[PDB]
């Protein structure tokens, strides 16, 4: 019961890093946060996701995006589980993990499938304004791909710094490559695009179909 | 607005290939469908993405999954855009594209962003039984990856046809590789199965809940 | 839904020249507007229409009448259509083009043919009081004639300011010529003037009702 | 939300010994169950309680009463917690533990304290007929005493077998010792019956209502 | 009907010590109170319980908690029953006994069994803030044990002033003995804090969550 | 809640002489019952009415009317209070006393003095048909007069064996005296039913005003 | 349906002394009223009742209570009937007699028996505060006793004036005599000072609850 | 409330001859009834009218009409009134007397004068069809004349049994005598027939409309 | 729709004596009026009645009451009818006759029979106050008797001047004769000659309530 572009509910949650409020603990220091949920149905796949997210927690943090886990568990079970991951899989877990009980956040963030209080492997990208910028709902049985979520958060970043729209499989589109397209003029072209085209920058056009930055 | 597991609503949707009873046009014939969705026809990102997904439509077709597009527009715009893609890109669109003007289904499926009348870049994987099986909600500025929607529907089909859960980034997991994950022992008697199955060597395991097999 | 002499509905809508409300945005600067709706962008007959009435827009502008296009598309590809016309036809486009979606305004002006969702070729003359003065509905397959809408607007301005009525084919009429028609004598006392003003050479007449003056 | 004597709510619970029907599963084999809710897994007080219940689970079972745990946790981390107990405290847990996520059963039993979402330390004695016979609600911070729940169960059993009432701190009451208390005479034939029984010395008494017999 | 941690309902009731507003009488005058409810006056089990409660009312009061009885009876015959106890059992009841007719409070406290009018054998520990700390509903047939209620009140105090949690059967726990339990490390930084304080000799542990200090 | 002539509510309720059903227990043997309910508050007055009712229960019984007390007490307190009567006022109470629960029978009869949750001093005379013959509601503070209730019952009997009406203060009226009043004739036929063989044998005529059965 | 203690329903009723509001005429005059009622005018038993009521109207009024009859008849019939009374019985009825057509007031007070449209023989003693202090409901077939109502009123004024409670058959109780009952002690301190007062001899008692004083 | 020709209300009325259905207890045996209403029994004028109605009750009965009295009184006091008349005046009243309680039928027939509560002196001649044939309303102060009601009833019977009209003071008319007036000729051919019959001796007449035949 | 005692409705009526407001046209002169309605002019029975009213209009007027006719006719037909009466029956008609337009006064006076639009033979006695004292409703077929209406008006006037009630058929009563009936009022001052004259023969009596004097 949330959509893209809606404010994250600014709620109080107990994590393995204190008790925080979400678009305060991250939005205040101008941080995005990738809030990824977990069912308690499948928790060997959750383990692989936690091993992978820590395996690539630098890439998220270099981007200025804070990973933050979530599940309907208690904190003590999570710290014990993450210590198991450190012991068996040789990997710390450095990001916080929310512990919502009775699934209040998942009810107010729409992560509860109907007929089962948890079946969704949900990911929310929330920007430094607190805007829910992208949602993913994998099934419990299929572990996600954090390379894809890395690509999505890189694309959300680039579209924010450079105001562009990011093609399919950017930056490995088969037609284009890594070139991000400037959103087409919703008014007369001259307002920005003719001023800023290859006459006055690297906002070069692509056969008059669009303007790309390659940036 | 909708969640996984929840039934796909019954709705009559007009498409470039006719008018269909959407949850049943594929279910009755035993097909899955990736109801994906773009903001507006002829947008360059949506064009790169229709191109890419029709270039992967074969791989969606070996898996019994039928692509279908959606947009809050008219079939006229869909067909005009499809024949632009036809002539100008060296490939033609071979999947129905819904005209959901009036936003009857996008509202229903939570597909429009907050404060908008246009649709986001959504994907709904719906299975042969008409059950919403997966969702993603990319924003308009970021285009999907269909390789990672192959991997999600490849993994969904494998989990349905073999009763296994699939790890992070399967079949490219860094702990396991392509080996699935068998359901964890959720019973003390079933736990005793996993220490003997590991000892028997039938499956590999880490801790009687994280058990994986080459299958 | 509308008829002649009815107030043009108060509507807020986006255009290639920005977002305006157009019962009275053109009436604020005391100008008339010829709202013409065409079926689809990048269709050749609509392109000939737009090119021709850009070719003759200085004649509409001189008359204090502001052309404004319309179709159920985006300002996206309205701008791109204008750019294509500029390139391949050597002609700018200098008038707003409403991107009324959902067929909202087109449903209030009743210019969606029954059994369709694409606009016909409608034209509405609206005067600087916000009142509809003429409607035409050409079918989608027949391009209009802007020379005739221009003749309409010249004649209808002349009637508006000089209190006259204009004949068929004015100012090229076979009987009268370019002379207008004075309001018919709808009273016995007025018949006295006409039967007498005809004998002073201010107006010519066929009878006391068919009285016309050179102006 | 439940009271003594009320029938235990008919529910499905996923224990660590499979999925069972509560009022029934223990009813068929002529068994009571002491259902005790603890707040969370890997909790210190809960771990002392689980260790102490295992140390005297046989005393509960030779009474015909089967301890069953409960928590807002998951069957994974119940076994993992019970495995921790096995090698750290040397006492392997042999009774089921309900993994009542979303607290729903807890919500029906009023085991969730005010404002919280985790459970308190509740105990429900339920007999063969699925009737709640006793309830305690300790706070999360105070560990229960299973010797008092044993004493309560022993007394609850004797009052059914032998139709008596049991004195305070039976079988170590100050006034009586281990003699039970016959139900008080509630009519004038029963008071004369009691005084005649006290005359024949079958029972002792302090008065006609407070009459007790060794049993 | 009420649960742990709830505010004791604000109500005035008449006792053998006068009419008192009870969540406020000994709340304002700075004391906890143990509200215990017996089914009827001149009941033998209730008589043994009142005898025992007066035997350990000194121990209750020296802890700052005041016993208060309750029954669906009159203040008349409450005093008559206490008088009977005084001559027959040779010790005088010093604590107030609420006489709530028609079971107003006894339904506000969910303290009458199902299919009954008489009250069960309930106990409510309430702190000086008016907060229900613990609840124990015993069946009419089983007399309570006030040594367990003393243990629970001692532990509730020690948990309030010393900010700890108390193990099962404290201060005679099997694993620990009389030593309290420090609240578990709910954060990974607190996990290091417990790990380091363990190598400071002031708490010892079997793990980072199960830590128990000396007092 | 009940009026004259209305059925006594068929209720089962527990007495000092065992659980009985009211309109039926006494109508079995076709004898009436006088149900007198006292408040549980003003014990001293009720003590004097129980003493008086016992002093004249022989006169009530030989009339075929069974006294039956009622109160919102417990049978233990009741039949310890009646023993107090026997011990301090020297007469055994020998009539049943309903110890009703919640005052349910008080609600069935509307004997509640307003504002309070207790009873007034009600008296219901119910005949061998379960019909309420008379109703008295004294206040809690004023004892009744059973002698008056004696002559009300004697009159209610004699009015049934003879079909008469009984004058004021019968049989000690100062005008009419002992003699009853045969109901005045309400049909011409009844007029000759009153003028039969010496006017029904031995009913006399006062002057001509009424006929009476003197004895 | 009105019980002891309820405010008398404020009604406007016609009487043989004009139209009068009931909880005003006597309340706003310092007087209580004994509102009695007979079934029908001119009936011999009701005539004896009216004769006796007029014979002791002086005793009633010197006591502060003034009688007011009532019937479901007309004021005209009361006037005629009282003329018969004055001529034949030689007593001029002085008190007002209500006449309520449709029996609305009699319906508010439950004065009409079931299976009847006429009134029974009711008596409502109401104090100057407007509160119903006593009710009796005799049937039509039994004439009332105004000596009993007079004793009740004498006894019920003394309760208001002297703040006591009056025993059975006061002032001719077979235990006490004419001495009233002081409020029972409802506190252990009150109990103590009750034995002190008995020792000092101001009151005399059978127990600490049954204390009486000679006035 | 009723007019001539209106069907007499169907009502059950308690007479002194038992309950009867009033319009048709006499319509069944083909008797008319003269319903006459007096203010009250034991009224001096009403007694003279009842005496006189008895003194000519045979003339009414031998003529097919049944007298029936009415008052707002009880059926007794009619019986007692006839007994006073039978002994003091020597006439035993043979006709029934209605006693409508609470003025039901009096309201229906409009015989309660304005500002009063008892009936006036009404007379309703009702024929064996249940049709009100005549109405008189004398005031309470003026006794009626039953000879006028006799000649009115004789005239009504003649006019029904001869189809004729009866003159003023028939059969003692000044102009005509005992001869009855034939219905006036309401048609020109009926006029001619009357003139023919006048010139036949079949009728006499002062005009075609004022024709009378001896009968 | 009117009853005895009401004020005669204030109306404007056109009579053969002019247009009057009749409730007060006669009231102002201090005169009663007997308003009588016949069905139609040139009706035979109506003609005998009009002849008879004129025969005794003197003894109506020497008594203070003015006859006034009424019918739903036109005044012109009224005078033509009086003229017919004068020439044929040889007598004037000196009282007014109302013509009401389609019966307004007749319909509000209930003079119109059921299922008809003409009047019946109604009579209304109206005193100088404008109060309806007596009503008769004869049918159209039965002529009235003005000697009885005289006796009624004599009796009404005697009752108003002498304050008595007139017996049946006064002054030709069978029992009393021509003597009136003195009121049963008490009037302590007045009732002394009611006793002495009772033995002086001035006031005779059949009983204490049935008393009559020569007047
Ligand atoms: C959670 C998990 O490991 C697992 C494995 C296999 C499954 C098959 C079908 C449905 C759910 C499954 C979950
Ligand atoms: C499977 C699961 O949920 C879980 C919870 C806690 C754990 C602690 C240590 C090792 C493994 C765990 C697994
Ligand atoms: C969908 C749209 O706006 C569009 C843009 C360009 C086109 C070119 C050729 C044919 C159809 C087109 C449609
Ligand atoms: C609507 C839009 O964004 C767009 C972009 C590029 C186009 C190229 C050719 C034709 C139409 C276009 C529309
Ligand atoms: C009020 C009540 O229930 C009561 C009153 C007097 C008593 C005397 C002795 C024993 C019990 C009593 C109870
Ligand atoms: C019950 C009793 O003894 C008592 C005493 C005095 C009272 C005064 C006013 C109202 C009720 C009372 C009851
Ligand atoms: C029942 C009634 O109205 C009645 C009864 C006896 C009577 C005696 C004398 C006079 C009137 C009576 C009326
Ligand atoms: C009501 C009734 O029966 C009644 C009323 C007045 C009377 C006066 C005199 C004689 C009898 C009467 C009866």
């Amino acid at each position: 019961m949330v959509v893209i572009g809606e404010k994250f509910p600014e709620v109080e949650v107990k994590t393995t890093h204190g008790v925080i409020k979400l678009p305060d603990y991250f939005a205040e220091q101008g941080k995005w946060f990738v809030l990824f949920s977990h069912p308690a149905d499948c928790t060997p796949v959750s383990t692989t996701e936690f091993y992978a997210m820590q395996k690539r927690v630098d890439q998220f943090r270099e981007l200025g995006v804070e990973p933050i886990g979530l599940s309907v568990d208690q904190v003590f079970s999570h710290i014990k589980w993450m210590e198991w991951i450190k012991e068996n899989l040789g990997e710390e877990i450095t990001f916080p993990v929310i512990a919502d009980d009775r699934g209040e956040l998942a009810d107010k963030l729409g992560m509860i499938p109907s007929g089962a209080t948890i079946t969704a492997r949900a990911v929310f990208i929330v920007d430094d304004k607190g805007i829910i910028r992208a949602i993913v709902y994998y099934p419990a049985e299929v572990g996600r791909d954090w390379d894809e979520i890395l690509r999505l958060v890189k694309a959300l970043k680039v579209s924010d710094e450079k105001g562009v729209a990011l093609p399919h499989k950017w930056p490995n589109n088969e037609l284009i490559g890594d070139k991000a397209i400037v959103p087409p003029a919703s008014t007369v072209d001259e307002v920005k695009q003719r001023e800023e085209a290859k006459a006055k920058g690297e906002i070069e056009s692509y056969d008059w179909w669009f303007s790309y930055k390659k940036l």
